């Protein structure tokens, strides 16, 4: 009679997850912790070699202690990027490196420095192509496909100088150039780019590589294993309090048609919101995020065209003095809502002065508004066409939601102005929400619609152009690169209205995406890779 | 040009409120309690002796077991009243003894058992009036004056009763030293008789009487202490979940012109809902009463007519959109209450089933307009009468509030009806008000008038009659003890929609009022002992 589209019991239950208890909890950490910094710090910014230090940053950074670091980070940066005048369009073609270069252009423009194209220029020969001997140099040369990256559209230097080093460093992976601890770095940046890489989940491995380095140092890798397990700590404090939430709402029992998978839905945030000091953030997309996964699952699996619209038209209104019209199951999903926005809204009224109860209650409206026009297609037998899709699939996949939730929490002050433009989702809220959402039709097109569900970029395209599944993922895939460019450009951007952190989460969820969807769901049905990145991140301690 | 009450903070802290642990939590504790009692159980159910039988009744009862032994209680008060033919119109032959009977008069009517007052008659000379002769039977003199508090108006027996027994009670006390022991449970019952003192915070003095007594029992005695650390390190859980969401509103530091106790304000409750299966009654009223403290101070200290008129206009229509038009502290104050109510009615739609948002907003609409009337007074300088206030007092104390909230979580399984009779406030519900108001007014009445405050009870008579505070003292008094004989006709009630546990609550407010407002303001701003009761009913173990 029903519909529910087969799920799984969440991996986790309650007696591990409420008993978590690491012992890092404690200051003798913390404090220890907290000094063994002033000295990778002091010997961070103690070296000379402004490659040394472009190095060390990268690597800090790639261990998850970018949050100590940080003015140093800057000022660092800061000198560098002009006392070597990095702001300038004319080239002085002092015939710089490969590898230095590709460097610093990637930090600075990664922290926001405006560095022209044409600055790889001393590399190319004269038919304006990439000089043919860069081919010797596998080093600098995985250093230029990384920094090729950071591009946007009207790029064609950077474009192409992926390109080139990509050839070449596929090959060299094949043959060696070097090492064999060089053949999987080399191939680990050649799978997801750094730039495209989230840190949190990843550190670790990274942390590895590093503890193993002989140039390594041991403060910094001392702190490097210190903090990330100081901080796993945080995670699991943070994931009970999410928890907690979960259990309450009872929908585990009361709405078994929906997936249960709190550990994962509170993961993402450990991806998306990587400054540590928002814990309540992170708590609170917890359960934003399993709301939204219920409420999903009533639309493309559980509940019925009769059922979605009234579902729909009564969250439009907010009216839960109707609450008693839906069918039951709708009360408890949609009282659960109320009362999380607005235990949200108090919390943001209570710190930071505002009622912003009327925002988030518009965003949970749209997002349902969206849930329905795919409902009626799907109901309907509608069959859209890739732009039809695309326009309302950046908007269902909850990105805006997601994302708008994030920016009061993450915000110490916003105007009303912001909130506004913010609001009618902001071309970033756009661009962030495509990643998350192509990606995601990436590893979930399978069964999402051969399990009931309205078709996916892999299907609208494949059949828009009539081709072939391979070719509807290679599309989709460049389209992800096409909406990182006009990110990238956005998240530097100086008009932009948002402050650092939260156009950092906007970044960081579409790389989340990224790493998410990389093999399968990591909801749905979920994925080992995924399982074990999540039990390691977030259970498991480190050496 | 506020006004602010000036208060006092909360005797205990953050650290000790939020750490303190009794053992008795480990579950290897319960068990040892489930087999003393099957032990006690037997020596119950194996005695013969009825009068042995009824007084263990009673010790078990008074010590806080009652608990684990209710059908017992049932099956022999039960055959006791059966076979002693208590349901017949008559039987006084003059083969009764005082005491005995006094008792089983007692016990019989508390648990609802219809024995006429003619019992009594069989002990009543010539002239009528009771039989000088057991001017002697002090021991069963007492249990006399004890049982003249289960009566009606219609009762003028136990009327006499009580006023006779007192004569000698009054005297047997300025004796020699009649055991001493009895000196002052002779006294004892004289300060608060038994039918006017809650168990629950009573049972030490009583468990440590008992202990004493020669002709007691050790595995009773043992599962007594037992069960009171039990039972007491529960309270202190909820303890905790009540305070952490009064520490989370912040009104602390945003409402500070509130009464801070919500230690006070959980404790009440230890005594209102003695059934300890209701921990979530016990938790929620926790909140409940702490939200009416804040709400009501805002009335009655801090808060203007204009804010209050407004305060209340909105609470009645309840939207929380205009909420935006509030003064500040109203719109915490709103919203939490909001947020109180709507995750009440969660829980209760939740695990019973029904939407009751709506009735609950209600209880808390009219208690705001009864405020209001007393604020509009007030400013309004005006001085109304006895009754007219009388008639806004039982409502004006939330009495009806705290109840119509509890209901819910007692009560199985309701009905509209009995929803319904319950909100026209049902006598039940207007009585035990009563006394929580007039019990309140007693011991806060020349002290809140005389620092801004509507008249109250006292003051009102006062001036009504223009007599003395001993008159108004003695009226009101007298006013606590006619409401209490309309409360025991409806207690007992064989028509009472209302199901035996929160009849129980409905009666037991009206004791734990009494005690409360017995030495000073009890409840919070000061309390004299009322701090000990506390300290050793949720903080200190017994023996
Ligand atoms: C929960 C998922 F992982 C998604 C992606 C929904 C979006 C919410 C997240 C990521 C917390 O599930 P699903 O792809 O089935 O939703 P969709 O129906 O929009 O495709
Ligand atoms: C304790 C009282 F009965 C109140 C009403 C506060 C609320 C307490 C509860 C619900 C146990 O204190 P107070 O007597 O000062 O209120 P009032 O100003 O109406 O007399
Ligand atoms: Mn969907
Ligand atoms: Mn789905
Ligand atoms: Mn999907
Ligand atoms: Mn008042
Ligand atoms: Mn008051
Ligand atoms: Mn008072």
């Amino acid at each position: 009679m029903r519909r529910s589209g087969n799920y799984n019991p969440s991996r986790w239950d309650v007696n591990f997850i409420q008993s978590l208890l690491s012992d890092y909890k404690e200051d003798k950490h913390v404090i220890r912790a907290s000094e063994l910094v002033t000295l990778v710090k002091m010997e961070l910014e103690k070296e000379t070699d402004q490659i040394r230090q472009l190095e060390l940053i990268d690597d800090l950074q790639r261990m998850g202690l970018s949050d100590h670091f940080q003015n140093e980070f800057k000022e660092i940066l800061s000198s560098i990027y002009l006392d070597h005048h990095y702001y300038k369009n004319p080239f002085p073609k002092e015939e710089r490196d490969l590898y230095s270069t590709s460097l610093a252009f990637r930090l600075l423009r990664e922290h926001g420095f405006q560095v022209a194209q044409e600055v790889f220029d001393s590399f190319k020969n004269e038919e304006g192509e990439f000089k043919e001997s860069l081919s010797d140099d596998t080093r600098g040369l995985l250093q230029l496909y990384e920094a090729s990256f950071l591009l946007t559209e009207g790029e064609t230097t950077l474009e192409s100088a992926r390109e080139f080093a990509t050839k070449f460093l596929e090959e060299k992976v094949n043959e060696g150039g070097v090492d064999g601890d060089l053949l999987t770095r080399i191939a680990y940046s050649l799978d997801i780019p750094l730039h495209w890489r989230i840190k949190r989940p990843n550190a670790p491995v990274w942390i590895e590589w590093y503890r193993k380095r002989p140039d390594m140092n041991p403060v910094v890798l001392e702190l490097a294993i210190l903090d990330l397990n100081i901080v796993q700590a945080q995670f699991q404090e943070e994931l009970k309090e999410s928890f907690r939430w979960w259990r309450n709402t009872g929908f585990v029992e009361k709405l078994p048609f929906a997936r249960d998978r709190l550990v994962e839905c509170y993961f993402w945030n450990t991806g998306i919101i990587e400054p540590r000091q928002h814990a309540s953030a992170r708590i609170m997309m917890g359960k934003v995020n399993a709301l939204i996964t219920v409420i999903d699952d009533i639309y493309d699996v559980y509940g019925t065209l009769e059922e979605l619209e009234q579902f729909t038209d009564l969250i439009r209104r907010w009216d839960i003095n109707s609450i008693d019209q839906l069918p039951d199951y709708m009360q408890l999903c949609f009282l659960a809502l109320n009362n999380f926005v607005d235990d949200t809204s108090y919390d943001v009224m209570k710190e930071k002065g505002v009622n912003v109860i009327p925002y988030l209650r518009q965003s949970w409206v749209d997002l349902a508004d969206k849930y329905m026009v795919e409902a009626r297609w799907f109901y309907g037998g509608h069959k859209p066409s890739l732009e039809e899709y695309l326009e309302n699939s950046w908007q269902s996949i909850s990105g805006p939601c997601m994302l708008t939730h994030i920016f009061f929490r993450v915000t110490d002050s916003f105007t009303k102005e912001t909130v506004d433009s913010l609001y009618k989702y902001h071309d970033l809220v756009r661009w962030s929400s495509f990643v998350l959402r192509l990606a995601d039709d990436l590893g979930t097109s399978v069964e999402e619609v051969s399990r009931g569900d309205v078709p996916k970029s892999l299907q609208c395209y494949m059949s828009d152009y009539n081709a072939s599944e391979a070719e509807a993922r290679k599309h989709v895939k460049w389209l992800i690169a096409e909406v990182w460019k006009k990110m990238n450009a956005e998240r530097v951007s100086k008009d932009s209205p948002f402050g650092k952190d939260f156009i950092g989460c906007a970044v960081d969820l579409g790389r989340m995406a990224q790493l998410m969807y990389h093999n399968g769901d990591g909801h749905g049905t979920q994925h080992p890779i995924i399982h074990q990145q999540m039990t390691r991140t977030l259970f498991e301690p480190f050496a």
